[PDB]
């Protein structure tokens, strides 16, 4: 329930407990992960662990605005992770701007805006990112990119627009921070676009509720969890870290 | 989190509180509803409010097995609700057997079974019910049937298969009971099919985690919530009910 959810601080706690208990799950790539299964929490902070990176977030936003399905179109030197999951032609699936703004994905943003504009109380205000053909599209031309965001639903209650984000899979360190920045962007845009449609509406952004099948940390970031466990600091440079996960 | 979720009994409590507070939300059809927004709970009981109806549940299962998109194919006299939301030709979208078993929805069940059969720890085991074109398909030929189940993800941890059900919209009285029966059916089938594939697996059914954008009761069922609020009885016949919601 929206008003009675876990917080990000409680998510940190449960991830710390999973590491302490050595409750490891082996990733498809062979490395260890720790997870929360069926996570559900209000994103009351914009990160869980790790450093800020407004600069990558702005690059990702421009890539999303371009709607390009090719990773080289990310501004600047495209990150190694995107080069690795891309197809033989540099193609991917998970351009979230394509997902919500392309006519080839059935105009998710515009139809959600139109639905809520005609019925503010509607339960049908949703942006549908994934697709049934993803069962075969996730490795087209050799890519490795099964859509992780499934749907985001928008529910206007007491003049606040709440976003229910439904994710299959979310990396705690980079994925959550980037995805949170993106979902908050879309929510603020929907609030603004609805308010611009009619000055009587006077909507505000509500809560972003994060629901994840597997919310996980890769072994290469266990040091961030361990350092926080010991100190309460949500970030440390890998250079400065002292512990058993170097 | 799977191990630290709300229960059905807590869902009843919060629905009772919403009714007592008269926190009403007007349905698209004009009637009042009460809701939990962003509900997330373990389905530790197979119903919330209302009487059992194994007989309708078995009829719905046969309809799902047929994969028919036409409501007359529901065994017996098709319920009035299905006649009302169907198209001019008797057609709908929400045949969940079509969703997971039709090749026209990209073989969701079979691909999820194959994914988990090759990698038990996979995060990509999912059955995708809704589709991006639902933004236009929900009222094809005059129907009124926007898919309410978005995705169901299956995560095998400690040899238990957990189902994370992601729903846009769920009627507490009929919808949840019917949908729970269906999701438990699919989960038990996936457990059985995986175990039949390899006797070393020895999987068991885990928890079914229910995540709903709007989990709601229509005004025509407020009497069930009110009676439970006053007595703790999860059912009463409309005839026998005494109260302000007759
Ligand atoms: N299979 C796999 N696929 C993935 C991810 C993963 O984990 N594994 N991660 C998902 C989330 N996307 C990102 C995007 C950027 C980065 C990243 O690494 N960012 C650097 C910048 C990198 C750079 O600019 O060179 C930073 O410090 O912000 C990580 C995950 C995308 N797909
Ligand atoms: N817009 C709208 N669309 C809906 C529902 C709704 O609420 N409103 N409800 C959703 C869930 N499906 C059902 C299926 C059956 C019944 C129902 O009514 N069952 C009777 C049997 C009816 C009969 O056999 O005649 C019983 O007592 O079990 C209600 C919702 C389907 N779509
Ligand atoms: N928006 C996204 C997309 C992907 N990922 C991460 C989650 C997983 O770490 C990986 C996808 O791997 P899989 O498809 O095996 O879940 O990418 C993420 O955190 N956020
Ligand atoms: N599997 C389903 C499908 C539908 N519904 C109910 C939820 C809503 O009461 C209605 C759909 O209306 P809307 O599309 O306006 O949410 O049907 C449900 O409870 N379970």
């Amino acid at each position: 329930m929206i008003s009675d959810s876990m917080t990000v601080e409680e998510i940190r706690l449960h991830l710390g407990l999973a590491l302490k208990e050595k409750d490891f799950v082996v990733d498809k790539t062979g490395v260890k992960t720790i997870e929360i299964i069926g996570a559900s929490f209000v994103a009351d902070e914009p990160f869980i662990f790790g450093a800020l990176n407004d600069e990558y977030i702005q690059r990702e936003l421009e890539w999303y605005k371009s709607k390009s399905l090719f990773v080289k179109d990310i501004p600047g030197e495209t990150p190694k992770i995107w080069q690795q999951v891309a197809s033989s032609k540099g193609e991917i699936n998970s351009n979230y701007g394509w997902a919500i703004w392309s006519e080839d994905n059935y105009a998710q943003y515009d139809m959600c805006l139109a639905e809520l504009g005609q019925n503010p109380d509607s339960r049908r205000g949703i942006m549908i990112y994934t697709r049934p053909s993803m069962q075969f599209d996730y490795n087209k031309d050799g890519m490795s990119d099964f859509m992780s965001t499934n749907t985001v639903q928008y529910l206007i209650r007491d003049k606040k627009i709440n976003a229910v984000v439904n994710m299959r899979s979310n990396d705690v360190v980079f994925g959550f921070r980037n995805n949170y920045a993106w979902q908050k962007y879309v929510l603020d845009k929907l609030v603004s676009d609805l308010n611009a449609g009619d000055s009587t509406r006077q909507y505000k952004a509500g809560s972003i509720i994060w629901n994840v099948g597997s919310l996980h940390v890769y072994s290469r970031h266990f040091y961030l969890v361990d350092h926080w466990w010991k100190t309460g600091e949500t970030h440390i440079s890998k250079k400065d870290y002292v512990g058993k996960y170097a």
